[PDB]
């Protein structure tokens, strides 16, 4: 494996495995040390730490666009979600393949397509659609026999609109899993483009319910506007990520604002109080190493990663990673959130990609982030 860069502050390393087996593409790394990529025709799964030799599992789909696939624990499993098709497929065992499956018709409107999907391992899998609908789909019983079911619809499909434009406000820009809270029960964090943040509690056997909903838009916009008058009318949230692995109190969000030409990006740290159904903005950071052009197609929505927020042990400083299609922006903020003598940002840097770089996937462990590049390979990126 090559270290491509090893600065004082960050490093980038190309992992041993090369992507020759691949001749549009799917997008997964899990911290089961497995990478996954779909064509329209096949799925390729391999251990991205293999050390310089191919052993891809190659799985066939057929005989629209490429599906979204997700790994699921053993009783390994795989979910095959079909974006437009409205069909949901599940396999208990990769090993038990044959090529030569559990099925669920999702009841989607001709309009709507799946736009996000995550895995809340004990409770179930969560689908988000282009109409702002959020479905809770299960894999098992309580005494869990493998059988999938559309257990509950957490969020309804955005009002058949009256206009040619949608309502952007209700667009789901983040599904994140929270800690476990008992048998088959886990927290879910939903965020929308209009700055609504919901904590949901999922359950296999019970009903899932919303523990909190707030909206940060007005208060955020107010915090920016004297600095950035043009934030009015352009403020839009793009992703959200909880800062702690074990509590739901705190969240980091990613937002954009636009003057005429440029689009700038900001991150707001939010602190929820579940008791008072309130929230408070701890801080705001600007990504000064990156902006965009307004004319440019923005439809590769960026991704926010906080590796430490997968960890049981909290790090003094949080390395934060934002992944655009151009680049990965890195910055570090304290994990303290105690606003007395708060230790402010000191660092930020960017890793721009050559234009012929097509990123087909990503994931992150507790130390690093990973990015799959079509003709290049997997990269482990991390800041110090």
């Amino acid at each position: 494996t090559k270290i491509l860069t090893e600065t004082e502050k960050y490093s980038v390393t190309k992992l041993s495995t090369d992507l020759s087996f691949l001749p549009f593409e799917g997008l997964v790394d899990t911290a089961l040390q497995k990478a996954l990529v779909n064509d329209l025709d096949h799925i390729y799964i391999w251990n991205y730490n293999s050390i310089q030799k191919d052993t891809p599992i190659c799985k066939i789909s057929l005989h629209s666009s490429p599906p979204i696939c997700l790994f699921t624990s053993s009783i390994n499993g795989i979910c095959i979600i079909n974006k437009k098709n409205s069909q949901f497929l599940y396999f208990e065992d990769i090993s038990t393949i044959n090529n030569l499956a559990h099925v669920l018709d999702l009841k989607l409107k001709d309009n709507e397509n799946i736009t996000s999907t995550i895995n809340c391992e004990p409770s179930g899998i969560i689908i988000a659609t282009s109409l702002g609908r959020v479905l809770f789909i299960t894999i098992k019983d309580s005494t869990g026999k493998p059988k999938l079911e559309l257990k509950q619809q957490l969020i309804k499909p955005q009002n058949s609109f009256f206009f040619r434009n949608l309502d952007s406000s209700k667009e789901i820009i983040s599904l994140k899993k929270g800690p476990i809270v008992g048998k088959g029960e886990r927290l879910l964090y939903i965020t929308t483009r209009g700055g609504s943040l919901q904590i949901w509690q999922l359950s296999i056997n019970s009903k899932s319910f919303k523990r909190l909903e707030i909206n940060i838009y007005e208060h955020v916009l107010d915090s920016l506007q004297d600095l950035y008058p043009f934030a009015h009318g352009t403020l839009a949230f793009l992703d959200s990520h909880p800062i702690y692995s074990d509590t739901s109190s705190a969240h980091l969000t990613l937002a954009s604002i636009s003057n005429g030409n440029e689009i700038y990006y900001l991150m707001i740290t939010v602190i929820l109080d579940e008791k008072t159904n309130s929230f408070q903005i701890f801080s705001i950071y600007k990504l000064n190493t990156y902006f965009t052009k307004s004319t440019v197609d923005l439809n590769h929505k960026p991704q926010l990663f906080i590796p430490n927020a997968l960890d049981s042990i909290v790090s003094p400083t949080l390395s934060v990673y934002v992944l655009f299609n151009n680049a990965v922006v890195m910055t570090q903020i304290s994990s303290k959130l105690d606003s007395s003598f708060p230790l402010r940002r000191k660092w930020e840097d960017i890793i721009r990609f050559n234009k012929d770089v097509e990123i087909i996937g990503s994931g992150y462990s507790t130390d690093s982030i990973y990015v799959i590049c079509k003709d290049m390979g997997v990269l482990k990126i991390a800041s110090h």
